[PDB]
């Protein structure tokens, strides 16, 4: 089974193709879930733990809360939400709802807990699923009705230490991303019209699919403020005595990641893994002809994978008779396993490998002896390559603005639109109803709407007496804009 | 904070002011649903670990299926089920329920991924939460409305691998029991009234609660054989081209290990945590008077925990000068962490500490050169220690018995009763009804039914012609029965 879609002429078939030929998802007979197969859940199981492990080293701990939440409590969005109303066909004296979030769970709890400045920082954690009932149409992993996630949420004595959270988390989102899954994202600020509206600030990391053009938010961390800590009394005492309010947090990341990842690093050929968290790293394939010593083949194969697991590198053996070379080589190329190591005859005569990189093709003919240093560093070149590979065609995805008529030529080559704003949040509602309707237009002349990803943390210069693009009223910052999932 | 029940006395009391007064639960609005805090989340995560590791060298992966299923699917017990019926105010076509078990999401997906013998054997597991909605009294960690588990499913081309496998899994649930929690437990097989119907043999690991005299259902390994095959229609085809059913398994386990721990070996002061699944297995209290020097016992308590650290001990030092050494003894004995170290000034100037193990209270004088090997060794003496008593207590609280006249005695000594059983299942129905009608007449003269807990693998000797201790025909095996959660 070969992917047959190409990615640069009908994304979705392509995409549709490589994760399911691959083995990644299966389909459900409820519309927008998706079964997880091994394939895609090993590498949820390896970001789960780099992200734990960087967590708990900020005194985070994990936890687990009911996945229910009663209606009192959670209207305290809501066509999304799911509601039990039955046991059995006997009737729910209250009706019950899946948890699409966890803020109304928590923050009673919160509000218990905490008494004294002594009790801060509070940081939980929670790994989950949730549910968001929406009725368009799912993709997978990028947009499903249920998904995976983590959840974080922090109370704090002050503002600043709240604040410093929110931050160190992000930067954990971008190296889930970029160290991770090698895809480069930018970080920044929300709009106030597309911020969390229960918090005072949201930041977020976004990342670009160039094959659509569409911004998507990676993940996002919520300085959250005192507002739901007046809205559930949750409260401290200082040393003299006094009950103040507490600054929370909250933060999250969803199995999302790795529709994304599939998505940046794929070719024509299927997956292609980043090597730091593909679950079969090298893949060894023994050539097995007839007329040949396969038991010698096949020890020395067994031998390799003992001495590069020493090197903590993840090896599979296919030694299957009944399957040839070259369908080996498909099959694992479609599943993005990034290096594959052939060895026959003539290897074994020679005391060398013959190894394959998944991104390039290259072939390389190494000794046993530099098996191990020279596999290790032709992983770090990979991912790397990945890495920087996915960033130039982020930043040339990019179009620096400076007046609205850039704006739909711009759209039209698939791109974003870095541009001069001047933060109005009218505006904001404004150019998304205008690049839409510009875009039904363009559409019925074919045979849509543009709205702010982030005001990114790293601002290229303003000139003095800059214009907003649209607005032409004083421009205060660089904000990045485009169409988005 | 102190434990002022009895667990001898009143045991629910003790039992509920353990698991609060160490903040391993918080309660919730909705009945029967609880929060798991992260000093018993961090069990949980400890025991998943070793479980998960263990069945990954059987070929189980992870995986991750959907929590809905469709009414039609799930009906191919039922006042248990809770529906979700509306999304928002909006109805749903068809309900569907929340996940009581995934056998009906799974199997669909079995039937599609299985086409021949080398597709064979299927291995998957899920660590997820599911829901049984039922209106009876809950209780925390052992019966709950939600709860988390794992939940695997095996597919094979014979009855013998399948069994195999079952045994298998059933063995690393004594492991997870005995080795990790320190729990014994009894293996053997349902009787047929008790096995799950969907199934062909059901095994299962037993606990024993001698404060109320109860077993209780540590886990379970299934033996399904063909019948979900025929129901979803799985099957594969051998290398002669014949279609065969597969033959199956299930086998689960959830949070109530945590509370089966929590019951085994907590005391009056509050929980006993065994230090393999103990997040803080030795906790440091610096003696901090006014006049000495703080700095210098603050400095050697790091030094300390960098050297046990060394060793993979898991380490906490309480500094906290507004607390007393008094308040941090209780309240890490409360929690249960099995070792404390005390360092103060005269410890200093001798070179050594003070360290006092939390089953038994008994102290150490160890050198600083000694303290990791020593601890390490005292360690895995509580961990031994507090599996031998529980052990001794398991086998004083059953009475091997030969005539029925012999029950009820037993049970109101609290004790299960081992008895020569002729395995019809009509007598077990009739032994349920009668003891409960005789507990109740008992529970009047005061001011409870016995079941079949499982037939155990380890047969004592059964003489010829020994006669059923109920209905007098020829006794078949002996069975372990009583009181039961
Ligand atoms: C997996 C996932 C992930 C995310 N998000 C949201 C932000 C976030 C990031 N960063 C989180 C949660 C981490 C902070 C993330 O990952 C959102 C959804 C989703 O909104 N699901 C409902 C749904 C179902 C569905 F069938 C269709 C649609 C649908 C179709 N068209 N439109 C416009 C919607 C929506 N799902
Ligand atoms: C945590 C957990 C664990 C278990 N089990 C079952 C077997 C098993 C084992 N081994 C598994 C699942 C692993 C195979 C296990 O752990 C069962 C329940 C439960 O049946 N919950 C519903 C409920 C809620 C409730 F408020 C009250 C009751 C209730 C009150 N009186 N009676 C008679 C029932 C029941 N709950
Ligand atoms: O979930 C959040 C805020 C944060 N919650 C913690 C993890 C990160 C996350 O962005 C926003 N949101 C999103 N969608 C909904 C749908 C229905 C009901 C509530 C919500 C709802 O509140
Ligand atoms: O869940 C099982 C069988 C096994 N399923 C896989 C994991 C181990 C487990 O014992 C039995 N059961 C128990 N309780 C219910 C309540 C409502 C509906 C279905 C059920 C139901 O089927
Ligand atoms: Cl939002
Ligand atoms: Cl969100
Ligand atoms: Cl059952
Ligand atoms: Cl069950």
């Amino acid at each position: 089974a070969m992917v047959t879609a190409k990615k640069d002429e009908n994304f979705s078939e392509w995409y549709t193709q490589a994760i399911v030929r691959s083995e990644m998802i299966e389909y459900y007979d409820i519309s927008g879930c998706y079964i997880m197969r091994p394939w895609a859940f090993h590498i949820w199981e390896k970001v789960q733990r780099f992200f734990d492990d960087e967590i708990k080293k900020m005194g985070v701990e994990n936890s687990y809360f009911p996945m229910f939440v009663s209606r009192h409590k959670l209207e305290k969005f809501s066509p999304e939400v799911a509601w039990v109303t039955h046991y059995g066909d006997s009737p729910l004296p209250e009706k019950i709802a899946i948890r699409p979030t966890s803020e109304t769970i928590m923050y009673p709890a919160y509000a218990k807990w905490i008494r004294s400045h002594r009790d801060l920082p509070l940081k939980l954690n929670q790994w989950c699923s949730v549910v968001r009932w929406e009725f368009k149409q799912p993709t997978p992993f990028l947009r499903t009705r249920e998904f995976l996630w983590q959840e974080g949420h922090t109370a704090h004595a002050t503002e600043e230490e709240a604040w410093e959270l929110v931050l160190d988390i992000l930067e954990l989102y971008r190296r889930w991303y970029e160290e991770c899954l090698a895809v480069p994202v930018i970080k920044g600020e929300k709009s106030e019209g597309e911020k969390f509206a229960g918090g005072k600030k949201t930041t977020t990391v976004e990342a670009f699919i160039p094959e659509n053009g569409r911004g998507i938010q990676a993940a996002t961390s919520h300085l959250l403020g005192t507002n739901f800590a007046k809205m559930f009394e949750i409260e401290f005492e200082d040393e003299e005595g006094h009950k103040r309010l507490v600054h929370q947090t909250s933060w999250g990341c969803t199995t999302r990641s790795l529709g994304v990842m599939i998505m940046t690093h794929g070719d024509d050929k299927g997956l292609v893994i980043p090597p730091r968290v593909a679950s079969v790293q090298v893949v060894i394939i023994p050539i097995l002809f007839k007329d040949e010593n396969t038991g010698e083949i096949l020890g020395k194969c067994r031998e390799l994978k003992t001495m590069l697991e020493k090197a903590d590198i993840r090896v599979r053996i296919d030694d299957r008779s009944n399957y040839t070379p070259g369908w080996k080589y498909n099959h694992w190329e479609v599943k993005g396993v990034p290096l594959r190591l052939e060895l026959g005859p003539k290897d074994l005569a020679k005391g060398t490998a013959r190894v394959v990189r998944r991104d390039t093709g290259e072939a390389y003919q190494i000794s046993w002896a530099d098996l191990a240093p020279k596999l290790l560093e032709l992983m770090e070149g990979i991912q790397r390559s990945l890495f920087e590979k996915a960033k130039a065609r982020l930043h040339e995805g990019i179009e620096k603005i400076s007046t609205f008529d850039e704006v739909m030529p711009a759209l039209n080559r698939k791109h974003l639109v870095l541009a001069p704003w001047c933060e109005d949040p009218e505006s904001e509602e404004q150019i998304k109803k205008e690049t839409q309707k510009l875009s039904e237009i363009q559409a019925i002349e074919a045979g849509g709407a543009m709205k702010t990803l982030c005001i990114p943390f790293d601002q290229p210069p303003m000139p003095e007496g800059t214009k907003c693009f649209y607005t032409g009223k004083p421009a205060k910052r660089w904000t990045l804009w485009g169409r988005s999932y």
